[PDB]
RNA sequence: AGCUCUUGCAUUGCUGAAUUUUUUUUUUUUUUUUUUUUUUAAAAAAAAAAAAAAUUUUUUUUUUUCAAGUCAUCAUGGGGCUU
């Protein structure tokens, strides 16, 4: 057995929510990553239901040395990929992106 | 200038040995999506998927060490020789 706390995990919920939406609205890049198996396919309900261009999603295994970007890849295989934002391309092939 | 004279423990080259076995695991083509460089365009880069596959009659080819061998293969350093 192990620990347990209601308020201080609440707060750092919405602290941590606040902290993505500041990132997020002041031009950045969020990636989401979890490579437990057993949550992905919630991930993958997660990279179809999301709007926003900047949140980005990762679920398959950590590579050794994807923050290293020591030969130029331009970024790794959770940035930028269609497996990275799967919305983008069926949000493009539909044609239609929330927009004014 | 010429040595078939020496020195393979001065050498180049080439080879011996067993070190007898390893030489397929790796890319390329195509697709999708996207972004790096240049005043109407190619490459480039990145995420994923699929196929093509890797030379020759089947052995050659890739391999580590012995001052291993050869100055008579030629060469050539040194020394010797030229009634």
């Amino acid at each position: 057995a192990l620990f347990f706390d209601p308020a201080a995990t609440l707060s750092s919920t919405m602290r941590a929510l606040h902290v993505i939406r500041q990132v997020l609205e002041k031009d950045g890049h969020v990636v989401v990553v979890n490579s437990n198996p057993r949550m992905r396919p919630l991930l993958r309900e997660a990279a179809h239901l999301c709007l926003n261009s900047n949140v980005w999603f990762w679920a398959d295994d950590w590579l050794p040395g994807c923050l290293a970007e020591t030969d130029a890849r331009g970024g790794h295989c959770p940035l930028l990929s269609d497996k990275a934002q799967p919305n983008r391309q069926i949000m493009a092939e539909k044609g239609l992106v929330f927009r004014n």
